[PDB]
């Protein structure tokens, strides 16, 4: 939905990257490992397959790819 800084705070729903390419759920390990999940990262809100930001990483909330070439990428939330 809307995010703040960095989209630390972010727990909307979006859930595909800017590219448009539907991302995949936190808890899943396939195609991509997460090195970031709900077990690892219980305060996060790691949920599905949204767009999260637990590293906090300056371009914003990202995730998990379903193209097994594109690991993670960013996706738009609009600034609240
Ligand atoms: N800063 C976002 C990308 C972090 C890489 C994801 C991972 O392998 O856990």
């Amino acid at each position: 939905e809307c995010k703040t800084g960095n989209g630390k705070n972010y727990r909307g729903t979006m859930s595909k990257t800017k590219n448009g390419i539907t991302c995949q759920k936190w808890s899943s390990t396939s195609p991509h490992r997460p090195r970031f999940s709900p077990a690892t990262h219980p305060s996060e809100g790691l949920e599905e397959n949204y767009c999260r930001n637990p590293d906090n990483d300056p371009q914003g909330p990202w995730c998990y790819t379903t193209d097994p070439e594109k690991r993670y990428d960013y996706c738009d939330i609009l600034e609240c």
